[PDB]
């Protein structure tokens, strides 16, 4: 329930006061997820889903304050709105849910008791709402319009959970999907979501068979396993300022900054590599003063990818590969896709890992083409002289090759094809022709760029795509094969 130290810092008249309110609950011995789940969502609704002030609605009011160029009205979140809500949430699933009927075996909480509260979750959802929906991620949400995104109904599951007193069950993680992770030693997998449009239902089932089969979904085991502190960052990071499509609410924008910087200084993102991109592309619109660069950031993320999940995800140099991109780095931009290449390179495609095939089938047949004839046009009164960008670029195709083997389905078709001989067309032959391709002479060590391919589709053309004059028959024929 509400005890009296959250109650008293109510109402919420400002950005300021609501993060008050997650400081103070961040300081708590168990942060109450449902309690800042519904606030976020509150405030998020009035500054973005429905801008417009309600003029018959009473006891709702707005807060009037000076803007950056007139006045700003922020929803009051009054402590009888939040508590009214709260109290709706509590009720539901605890009038759903016996606990007598569950041996508590030692506190653990069983997987029979998992997947009933994943089960209220599921079947208290609206029948038919569009999925990829902007701003029902919050628990707001499935109490006010019972609707929830994919990554929201495990989030919901694991507020339930908390409500329950079942203090075991926690948020579980990849880079696009959630499930739950429970037990006496916190080994217990169990599906509480969907994953994309049309793919099963693999709900209460276990992570096992996805984490053996080498998918990036499942990032080979080396998921995020939150605590309840990682569980309030995911939420903050989840906040939505999207009005529309190419308008943002600067409240929603500011609110999610702050959260992130007071989530950094407690520690709490230390193990939240792609939260350190969220907050360095904040720090990049609207830079904190006193704060570090958004570059100190991005690699924070990547720091954070090897040393607490064996530099097994993608995103954390993706994160940095867009920024050199929006700044027209060309051979940084080139160089982190490279080394997200290099990543990828020891997984293998399945049907669910589609998001990433997009994301690699968009910088390799148009972000990064773009990037080489925006750089063309540029050297008729620099980067396409320099032979590290066209290592770079061979180590990127690499990594998407030695992805492809081994998968069940093919990666590379006759429409990468066309756009890898037009990239390597963008470098003369003489700089190209700088670039060592070397397997190695001696291994270890006793007491112009050199490149070492991984895949044999590479290997196979080193000749061909260091040639003077490019076999477009042959360098298609070869990356399709
Ligand atoms: C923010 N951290 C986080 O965990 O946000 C959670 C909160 C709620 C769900 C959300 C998320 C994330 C969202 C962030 N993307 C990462 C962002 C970073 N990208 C990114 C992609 C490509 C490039 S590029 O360089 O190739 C480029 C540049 C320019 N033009 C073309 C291309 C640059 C940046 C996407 C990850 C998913 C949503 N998701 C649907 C389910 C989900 C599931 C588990 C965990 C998180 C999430």
């Amino acid at each position: 329930g509400l005890k009296a130290a959250q109650k008293t810092l109510f109402p919420l008249r400002s950005i300021d006061d609501v993060v008050r309110l997650f400081a103070a609950e961040l300081g708590r011995e168990e942060p109450d997820l449902v309690l800042l789940s519904l606030v976020l969502g509150f405030v998020e609704h009035f500054l973005a889903v429905n801008r417009v002030i309600p003029t018959n609605v009473p006891e709702l009011t707005f807060q009037p304050s000076p803007a950056p160029d007139g006045l700003t009205y922020f929803p009051v979140a009054d402590l009888s709105i939040i508590a009214a809500l709260y109290a709706r949430f509590t009720a539901q699933i605890r009038g759903a849910v016996d606990l007598s009927l569950y041996p508590r075996e030692g506190g653990v909480s069983s997987r029979e008791l998992v997947k009933k509260v994943s089960d209220v979750i599921w079947n208290s959802l609206s029948r038919s709402y569009f999925k990829d929906r902007a701003h029902i991620q919050s628990l707001f949400s499935f109490i006010t319009g019972t609707k929830l995104d994919s990554s929201g109904v495990a989030f919901a599951v694991v507020g339930a959970c908390q409500a329950l007193g079942l203090r075991d069950v926690h948020l579980a993680l990849s880079e696009d999907h959630a499930w739950v992770v429970f037990g006496p030693n916190g080994e217990q997998t169990a599906e509480v979501t969907w994953h994309g449009k049309g793919n099963e239902d693999r709900r209460g089932q276990t992570v096992n068979a996805g984490v053996a089969e080498r998918s990036w979904l499942y990032l080979k085991g080396s998921y995020m396993r939150c605590d309840r502190k990682m569980e309030v960052a995911f939420m903050v990071c989840a906040i939505n300022p999207s009005i529309d499509l190419h308008t943002d609410s600067l409240e929603l924008l500011q609110l999610q900054q702050k959260l992130l910087w007071l989530l950094y200084d407690l520690g709490h993102l230390e193990r939240y590599p792609m939260a350190l991109g969220n907050l360095a592309d904040l720090e990049e619109l609207e830079p904190t003063p006193g704060r570090p660069d958004p570059l100190t950031l991005y690699h924070k993320g990547i720091a954070s990818a090897k040393t607490y999940y064996r530099d097994e995800h993608i995103y954390p140099y993706m994160y940095l590969a867009g920024y050199h991109c929006r700044n027209r780095n060309v051979r940084e931009a080139l160089q982190a896709w490279a080394d997200t290449a290099t990543v990828i390179q020891d997984y293998n495609y399945c049907r669910e890992d589609e998001e990433i095939y997009k994301e690699f089938f968009e910088v390799a047949n148009d972000v990064i083409p773009n990037l080489l004839k925006e750089a063309a046009s540029l050297l008729e009164a620099s980067a396409l002289q320099d032979p590290e960008c066209f290592a770079h670029l061979l180590r990127f195709y690499d990594g998407i090759c030695k992805w492809e083997e081994g998968s069940p389905t093919p990666v590379l078709h006759v429409g990468w094809a066309t756009f890898l001989v037009q990239s390597l067309g963008r470098f003369e032959g003489q700089v190209r022709q700088k670039v060592r391709i070397v397997s190695g002479t001696v291994a270890g060590t006793a007491r112009g760029p050199v490149l070492t391919f991984q895949s044999e589709k590479m290997k196979g053309m080193k000749e061909l795509l260091v040639a003077t004059k490019i076999n477009s028959s042959a360098i298609k024929l070869q990356l399709t094969a």
